[PDB]
């Protein structure tokens, strides 16, 4: 009666080998809505071989024509929106807005790769020397593979293998084991889209998947997408096996408001910031550090705000703050607000009150007096969760937001350039946001994080992407000029 | 009965105010397709002020939403494929191969400006000197005018508004007199893809209009198109009205065939280049200069192949070679022909004879032992006539075609590095083919032309187009840190 | 006894074949200095005719070989900036600080231009299609021509020749008859530097020089720096003889002022950006457009720092005011304050009032309550004469500044960020500086300026000089793959 | 008396605190030049902590102020290519014919360092929403750790330090124990061109140094060139410490020799490329794969030549061959001759014979009918030992060189562009040649190597350099327009 999700290898949906099973719900009525199967190495390797195979003949298809598949891509996306935002909401959790947000980047996504021809071009000289030229070309690499997470079941997937496929390369996806329903439809408009056989192919799973493309000698590039642990894991072993992986991990992003700053603008954008998604993003401002001047209202106006949020299944309009993914997840953010309290940490908001016990819905908590020795500081939570510190000025602020060991973005509310220009140059963060919630960069730009928010070199997206997913040649010849 | 076609303006189709219009015939049946008016200045004015007035919102539109639009219009143009194929054979007579062949290429100009985003990007550096930060943006620089010819009712105007849309100008086309049906197209697929009013216009019409651009203070750039006596026209008025101008103008374009060249490949090319369209085709190919050593076997496939050349209706299946334009084109033909024997030029193939009556029909010719010398080889005979020579080796052909007047595309049959290398760094024409009939290069670079065939700085298509259609403004800025 | 100029043909300087002579002065004492001739068409088409013939062997000289000369000149303009400087005050008039500040970004433009290999790089694809490639190439053009004016002799050659020379091309330069004795030396190093005959070469004159770089044929680009009657003029006469033209004229550079402005910072900058160099200088402040509220302390601020300024000769040190050019601007000068007075503008500071007979000088004067329809506030006094304008707000502002013909530079002096981006977005000036007197950006960026100011596509320096030296060649070739 | 070297830490030379010296010896004469000490911890713990110091000062000097130095250090090295050649050859044995080539090289890593300013500038857009502006920057990233080979004491050092203190970084550089020098002098050298204390660093030493730049968190980067063991060591250590690593390893260069290529230019091009500086170079070939038509005739002109390789001391003149860099390294080559006896190799040319006893020579050595089984052909000799194998064709030639572990560089001797695309396409190598001995890339391309010849994603040299050494912020910001 719960249908079991099957991979996809070499153009058609395939049933695993495997005895283990595991139950995708919806966070917000622990309703079942299917089985992912905790796919084996024996199916990584199937795959593997596949796309192996299918990479010949692929990457020999000129890139004018990738891209043109690209572009058919980009118009299916957008065509079924409002499905793919319907599935991101059941599964995931957070609100059609939200979700219906998510579909939109995930497309912007498909959009930059669709200019892979001009993202490819290599250096061209015509002489280096008397009678010889020098130029070099970009190639794709091979199979790739690439590890998502669960908070975006369509972007970030849109981040790996719409571009890394453009490029020339195949591709082995594993989706978020808790959020794999989107993925389906993902593969299912780009087969529309007319992508051949054995070029995108996604197995569900956990550990054994991971492993198998970690280990797997045919698998050449690694994208990982999630906490920090595993991502440190992965960029480790992955190293180890002598192959390029790029590991996107764990925040604790901290904003900045400083006394000049339009309460009206940062209130919203910190509140969305917080608590949009039930906080479960890489980009939720997980700290705030308000100047003294400005705190007061600050503090008053963001309580304001907050009691207006409505908590509720995702698809009811009204709703504001979705549940949490999982029972587990659940726990572990009452057990952190306990453990804030324990700390000395002071509850200027308590979400442990008044939540329907239908999904995993916490409210949204935010603490006061916080410092840089509790664990709610240190930790990310993940979760409707914002600690709020008071400090003396920006030159405190960045310390603090330096101090944390994760360094994904930041933000700074202001219209001061001689602050702007100061938080920019000595703040760690490598995505930056002036007057808006979420920093996250568009598609063409790298998505650039820092220490331990990110392993490796080159980042996701933009250029980088680009240079992660290809490998270069270049060649310096001697054509000496013939006599007459 | 006869439909008349209306201008474009402010997102609607109008009435031109002209008591004037003109008879838009089949070249193939000669036939009365519609008429399209010659507009007044009144026109052109109109369409000026309320594409300037256009320009003031549309500029405002973030280019990743611009750039969205052009993805729905990439579409909506592939869904049409056929429907715009069969209105470009109707008007210009080219079967509908080729036809498919230039809505293909049109696509790919749309591809190309899709991207927008990232071909618009300017420089940035964080210190150029301490406490000083600088960058340089790319704005669009407001109403574009674009003159098109007949020979790609498609191509050339996609080559020119979808670019200059994306990157945020307002544009006011005047396509050819003789092929303005597929224009409508173009409009009307435009609007369906979602650009708002004003963005996009069509303005009918000749010499009125094409004066009205030119002197018009509002269009701050001109895309001219065409023959070099207009082109070198329209680069002269636009300049002395101080507006930036780009002509892509006449050619002469010349193959070489060296003696390693691959008979069977290459005989099958030039054919295309030089009796494909009728020879229509600034990459068309006119003179072809033939190594001594191989000659003989050339000519002999090249009659052999040319025998097989079926003249008829475009829309008929087996129709190779179809009719030239108007009824004036097959006698400036005919006359040229002449002057061939009346200059001692060997008609070796005669397309006089054997030449239907249904329309302005012209078989495939082609010439012998002409020099440089020759009315046949100094002009652009832009029909089915081919001029071939014999020479002793490289070098001489390249100083054959460097010494004319024009320098738009050349080609070189062979395998040999040396020759290739030489080539292209004696050769004189920008756009070089290497055993190909047709150099014209890819949508994302630039079509660069030379000499007589181009009169500018930058070309069309390519990074080069980006630069044309916009400005830059560079900031240089001092933030001092602040005290703290 | 007056030594006399010889122009610098062939890598020897020969003396012209002219009869027509010319005084060129000390401005700070009247004092003659040397006599430059004004060259005839005769001078010009040996020069042209000796450029053209080494452009054959010099365009064949490497890329990689070209900028290892540039970098010896780089050095070798480094180990003389006590002369240069020397030569700058001299012949011009401003001060030993400013000249140095002219040899340095001249360097700079040197330094810029040894990066020419990068620079020159093209695009690559290893395949467009199944077997087909395609590349294209940079190339120089042949002979370009240079006229530069009086206020910078050294700097705007600089933008010039290096990178013309380093690209490939040879040089024909016509510095300013009023300041010959810098190019000299510039010769000189160059030739050093190890720069073969005939690749750089230097004439000096006037009209008839001119005439013959816009009217060879073999001057395939021109590139001029001076008044905008004399650039519109020559932007014109290049383009009627069909060859690419850049002309960067004249300006009218307005000075926003908000209420927040840091007065100190502001004052000082103003000061020199208007009176530095007796305001000879396409990037002066020639109007400054205060904010109401700050209006009154700025002007006793300023009003008062600019009594301070002392006048005498560049190279006594604690002069900060130098002479005016010639004697003829000076007369101008006195006349525009005299009309300035009638047109109801009002004297704060008298520029006519205690000023020595011993060279061309004129005091700083400035003018309050001037308004758009005053010729004080049209015309480029190019001298040293402020007119300031009170405003509402920065809406005002920019409405004043985009209400002039020139649009060159302009600045802004606040620490708001929404201040700043309305700025630029709205502003017509395309080089904008915050918070900096002087908004010229340094040589890897386009010197870009708009409207009366700029005539053209490509603009000095950057990536724009680069594209404007050079042509490009694409070629898109098909090699079958083998059969063994 | 031996003079004992110091490292260089802070600006200063110190004396190591090791009491473990290591003598250089001059392998063409076994004399001792100098001992260079085998630093201890607390030495690089010292130069760490010294290096990320000065990284705070260093880093805030603009980058065009800090590329002024850059251009010194270019000038300083051009005039003492003889003092530094002579260096390389008495430690390294290359003659100064090749040593003056290798400065050369290294002098062109320093001109293009020198053009960070343009090299380091980020994307930047105007609007990418309403109200909101985006642009990224690149900025150092802290203490770079390098660690160079011997056989090129100048070059690969000069591929390293150069760029990452151009771009703002500090830098450790810890040489080769048995050619440290030619270091000494660039220390020397780049700091009469002004590089202020502790910007570039230099402790000499062995594996405690080593892992002392792998274990010390604050080296951020670390660029090793070397032999793949180490080098694989290196790359996995250095990513288990979570640091961004560039591993350029061991090499076994093919080169394919076609019936049509050029025996005169091909054979001498191979003999230098095999024989030259001992066959010490990551670049020499090691395997020639010729083709059956020609094979007979190239393998008695490869003899010839050969036969007249001049043997001796790298001073003295006629000296085409030098000694081997150390003992070891001549026992492990003449073991290596006799596995290839040992395994069916036919020894054409014995290098063991007639062999001077002055230093440490090995005659240049030529095995035939070698095969894809024996060692000869799967190890990196790395010593005047050439290997050559009788192919059928191309594709042949390309299936053996790919079946190599290594994949460095490949080179491709004939004419005939059908198979130098096909070479391209199908040959694993990274760095190819096309009728060229050594195709080793200029500065302005990334040394890009291949299989096990590189470990990482951004190779070393090229913009590729510029991204390793550097890390990007994105800065996204709202702005609203104020309200007038
Ligand atoms: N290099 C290129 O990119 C390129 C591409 C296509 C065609 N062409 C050239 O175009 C020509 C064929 O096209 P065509 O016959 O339509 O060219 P044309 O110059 O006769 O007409 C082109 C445009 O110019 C306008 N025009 C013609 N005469 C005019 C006049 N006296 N005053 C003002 N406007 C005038 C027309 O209305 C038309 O829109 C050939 O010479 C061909 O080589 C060049
Ligand atoms: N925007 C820029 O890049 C820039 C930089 C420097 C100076 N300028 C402008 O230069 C002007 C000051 O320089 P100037 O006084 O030497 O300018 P100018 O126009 O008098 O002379 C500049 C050059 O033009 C030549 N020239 C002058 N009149 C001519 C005529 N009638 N015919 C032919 N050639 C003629 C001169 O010999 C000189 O080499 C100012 O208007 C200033 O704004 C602009």
């Amino acid at each position: 009666e719960i249908r079991k999700l099957k991979n996809y290898i070499n153009g058609e949906w395939v049933e695993s080998k495997t005895d283990q099973y595991e139950d995708v719900v919806n966070p917000a009525t622990k309703e079942v809505l299917c089985q992912v199967p905790i796919s084996t190495k024996e199916d990584i390797d199937y795959a593997a071989q596949t796309a192996a195979e299918a990479f010949k003949t692929w990457s020999k298809v000129a890139v004018p024509r990738r891209a043109r598949i690209l572009f058919n891509f980009q118009q299916l996306l957008s065509q079924h929106k409002e499905e793919l935002a319907h599935l991101i909401t059941i599964e995931n959790g957070k609100n059609t807005k939200e979700a219906l947000g998510e579909v939109g980047r995930g497309i912007e996504n498909v959009e930059f790769a669709a200019g892979a021809p001009s993202l490819m071009m290599g250096d061209s000289l015509a002489s280096i020397a008397t009678d010889v030229e020098a130029a070099n070309y970009r190639y794709p690499i091979g199979v790739v593979g690439g590890i998502a997470p669960f908070n975006f079941p369509m972007m970030v997937p849109c981040w790996m293998f719409p571009m890394a496929i453009a490029l020339g390369n195949t591709f082995i996806l594993k989706p978020s084991e808790r959020t794999p329903l989107l993925t389906e439809k993902l593969v299912e408009l780009f087969e529309k889209a007319g992508l051949p056989k054995g070029v995108f192919n996604v197995v569900y799973g956990a550990h054994d998947v991971v492993n198998g493309i970690l280990e797997h000698p045919e698998i050449k590039a690694i994208s990982f997408v999630g906490s920090k642990p595993v991502g440190e894991y992965v960029y480790k072993k992955g190293s180890e096996n002598l192959k390029r992986v790029q590991s996107l991990t764990g925040a604790k992003n901290h904003t900045i408001v400083l006394n000049d700053a339009n309460l009206e603008d940062t209130v919203t954008n910190i509140v969305g910031a917080a608590f949009g998604s039930a906080g479960e993003r890489c980009m939720a401002c997980a700290v705030v550090t308000v100047e003294e001047g400005i705190a007061d209202e600050f503090m008053a106006k963001l309580q304001e705000k907050v009691a207006d949020i409505k908590i509720g299944n995702g698809l009811d309009d009204g709703v504001f703050l979705g549940p949490v993914i999982r029972e587990d997840n659940k726990k572990r953010t009452l057990s952190y607000i306990e453990k804030g309290l324990e700390e000395g940490a002071r509850l200027v908001c308590d979400g442990r009150e008044n939540v329907s016990d239908d999904g995993y819905f916490v409210g949204p908590t935010i603490f006061d007096n916080v410092t840089t020795e509790m664990t709610i500081w240190k930790d990310e939570i993940f979760a409707p969760v914002l600690s709020v510190i008071r400090v003396k000025n920006l030159k405190e602020a960045i310390e603090i937001a330096n101090k944390s060991e994760f360094a994904n973005g930041a933000c700074l509310f202001t219209s001061n350039s001689n602050a702007i220009r100061y938080f920019r140059e000595n703040i760690d963060a490598g995505m930056l946001g002036i007057n808006l919630g979420v920093p996250a960069p568009m598609a063409f730009f790298p998505f650039s994080g820092w220490k331990s928010s990110f392993f490796g070199t080159l980042h996701a997206n933009g250029k980088d992407s680009v240079d992660f997913y290809t490998r270069k040649k270049v060649v310096t010849a001697r054509y000496p000029a013939p006599d007459f």
